[PDB]
């Protein structure tokens, strides 16, 4: 499904992402906007044989298993097809692992490029939270 901005903000807040590891809620919403345009079914194929899945475009080389990516680690221990659900819980739980790993939200290149450095609080303004 395609989420609305405040609808996603509220779902992510319910899942404990607001200020998780130092990143306020606005960061996560902006990341989803520019990674998947708020769509749970977005997928993106990469030159190394991996694919990015779901609303947060989680990658199959390191995080989920899709059965077709060469040096796959499955550090979230989840099949990638679960990340394509309309319900974002598996994506959020794997995103919690990714941001705890090493370089925070730098794992998301659309965040890195288009969110970081802006006032990301603007992405939850006007939302009932």
């Amino acid at each position: 499904k395609v989420f609305g901005r405040c609808e996603l903000a509220a779902a992510m807040k319910r899942h404990g992402l607001d200020n998780y590891r130092g990143y306020s809620l606005g960061n996560w919403v902006c990341a989803a906007k520019f990674e998947s345009n708020f769509n749970t079914q977005a997928t993106n194929r990469n030159t190394d044989g991996s694919t990015d899945y779901g609303i947060l475009q989680i990658n199959s080389r390191w995080w989920c298993n899709d059965g077709r990516t060469p040096g796959s680690r499955n550090l979230c221990n989840i099949p990638c097809s679960a990340l394509l659900s309309s319900d974002i819980t598996a994506s959020v739980n794997c995103a919690k692992k990714i941001v705890s790993d090493g370089n925070g939200m730098n794992a998301w290149v659309a965040w890195r490029n288009r969110c970081k450095g802006t006032d990301v609080q603007a992405w939850i303004r006007g939302c009932r939270l």
